[PDB]
């Protein structure tokens, strides 16, 4: 195996292959990356056994096709240590990979490629395309309600539905839910799988921001994305993921409409005084004002009153402040509607302006 | 007690003397600050017990004077969480402070003004005064080469020391030391403390920038610095420090001069296939030349070749990578000068075009 590539066109790959890679691999070998040359291509492949992610580089200096697996960390560290403009001269020799450029010398340690783990080949049964935007914000709308549990836990994760023309996510612990909802301009058989945390992470990084749409495919027990020369692929977690339908309020009938910002000032000085464990606030609804009060066993007390628009029955109702920030936080929009029913009842939460998102949020 | 202020004359104050708090007070009562109302001013104290940071804030409106204790980082984010120009009108009402502005509205738990622990008077022995862009100087040269938890104590802290009409710090671990003078166009007496690792962070944080210039008074066993209407106090360590005068190497032959950035960007490059252990480099001396050699036990090796400026005998020397790399970084100049003896001697290192700035390795 041998190539010389030019530094800059190797760092992103590489960056991108490497992490994760967290810190604990199952076998040593797993701290290597994957290289590969095959017809004129430099495939680099970074696993956990779980996930998987590898990036092609077209080769346009000379070559020899080959395979070896050397420390990810030392060999992107050497690469992005090297000045730019910097060329790359690697080959095989023996048990060590020389990296060779201008008078820079190193000599890395590497493991076989025929004992690197290789991922078995499953079959697609539901295939789609979108712009990476899409996925961005499906993710981002919903992200943050995933539970922070065990790793094998079926909340820790986030669903992806494909329903008609449209993908959803939606993530949930439990408390408080987000559902997202795209239309992707092809019409999908009914799917859903439980993506876990950290295929979520993976899937938002690969993500530049660029003209490279997503195409992603989903089988039994993986998920794949493709984005320009790069392929993620993960394992799904098994379980039976909840029913957003069935968490919807039936009748939110009361509407309330107020600025996000102040909302959000508003929650975030009243949680100050807020039970340090718990959390509590408690909302006064009434005609055109709200008014949130918060206290603690030390017993400080906090009240905000706000305008907004409002024409309901009063209330009062009790909700985790960090839930309805995290809500606020997320919907990053101008005015928000929440939709109340009573006070055992949950509230659900828009952005004013779109229902492609809702947050359902309860009680306590 | 009672005062109204405007948010933007209370943040600052706030942040300079409840910054340091930090979380885990010794007693309850630390985590609290100080607020006195006197003679038409607000005082606000935090303190760990050695050190201590004091603010004054003018009142321009009616207020009443006396003194309560409130927990500090609820009041300041209090503050902090409320819009610009909101006026935050205070009021003490049994054992709770009432916080009110615009619509929001606040009660804080107390505790006795009282019971908050005064810190001795103590008489000032040494006084001067110099610009703040000095201090951050002095600071910041050598901070680095601080012991971290030594058990010699002593070398926990930094020295400042004055003579002629310069001020010095110095700073070592018993491995590397870093020295660096500035005049201060005062006639000094000759005299040397002690600062303490958390008091020298404190130095560095009421720095801000501006035109005011810094006025320090030292005591026997305690140091202050005043800024505009803030006021730090900290504790001197009681210690005896090493000469530094003893530790520059008394007739380094050997003058090497090199672009900062290439030198430091080989030896970093190098250090990834270092022992990550002890971070041995071998440098190889020769005319206008430096060669830099790095192995591990893995038997993976790093080779960097350099053009510099050099000509003398050859010779070869070796240092943990990471004193050098910490030194590089502190310089931040164009072209450093290396100071060499033989391989059995530390090395001085300076800017090539400054001579106020020193620091000593010792060889491996
Ligand atoms: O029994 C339920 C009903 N439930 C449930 C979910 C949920 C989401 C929202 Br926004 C409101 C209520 C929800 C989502 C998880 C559902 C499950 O058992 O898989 C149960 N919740 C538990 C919370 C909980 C259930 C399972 C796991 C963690 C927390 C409770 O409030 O006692
Ligand atoms: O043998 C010694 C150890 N030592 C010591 C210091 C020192 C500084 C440098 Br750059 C190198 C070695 C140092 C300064 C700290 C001295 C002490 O232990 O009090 C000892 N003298
Ligand atoms: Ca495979
Ligand atoms: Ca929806
Ligand atoms: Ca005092
Ligand atoms: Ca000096
Ligand atoms: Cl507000």
């Amino acid at each position: 195996m041998k190539f010389t590539v030019e530094r800059e066109h190797l760092l992103k790959p590489l960056q991108q292959v490497s992490g994760p890679l967290g810190g604990r691999p199952t076998l040593p070998i797993l701290g290597n990356l994957l290289l590969q040359v095959a017809d004129g291509t430099l495939s680099l492949t970074g696993t956990d056994l779980e996930m998987e992610m590898v990036a092609r580089v077209a080769l346009v200096q000379p070559h020899e096709p080959g395979a070896t697996t050397v420390p990810a960390r030392k060999f992107f560290d050497i690469c992005r240590g090297l000045p730019e403009g910097a060329e790359i001269a690697v080959q095989l020799e023996g048990e060590r990979m020389l990296v060779r450029s201008g008078r820079s010398r190193f000599s890395l340690s590497t493991l076989p490629a025929a004992d690197f783990p290789n991922l078995d080949d499953w079959q697609s049964e539901v295939e789609f395309t979108l712009p990476q935007a899409t996925m961005k914000r499906l993710i981002e709308a919903t992200q943050f309600s995933m539970a922070h549990q065990d790793v094998r836990y079926y909340l820790n994760g986030m669903l992806f539905e494909t329903e008609g023309e449209e993908l959803r996510t939606v993530a949930t612990d439990g408390h408080r839910l987000a559902v997202c909802s795209m239309p992707i301009g092809q019409s999908l058989p009914s799917h859903s799988v439980i993506v876990p945390r950290k295929g979520v992470i993976e899937l938002m990084r690969m993500l530049d921001g660029g003209d490279n749409p997503l195409r992603v495919q989903i089988g039994s027990n993986n998920i794949r994305a493709h984005v320009g020369d790069f392929i993620f692929t993960s394992k799904l977690v098994d379980g039976r993921f909840p029913d957003y339908r069935r968490v919807l309020p039936k009748n939110p009938d009361k509407h309330l409409e107020a600025g996000c910002d102040l909302l959000k000032q508003a929650f975030a000085r009243a949680a100050i005084l807020s039970n340090e464990k718990f959390r509590g606030v408690r909302l006064y609804v009434s005609e055109n004002q709200l008014k949130i009060t918060a206290n603690n066993p030390e017993q400080e007390e906090a009240e905000e009153i706000l305008d907004v628009t409002y024409s309901g029955a009063e209330m009062e109702i009790g909700f985790n402040v960090s839930y309805v920030l995290d809500v606020l936080n997320a919907l990053k929009c101008e005015n928000v509607r929440m939709m109340l029913t009573d006070s055992v009842s949950s509230v659900q939460i828009e952005d004013a302006a779109s229902q492609s998102a809702a947050y359902v949020v309860m009680p306590m």
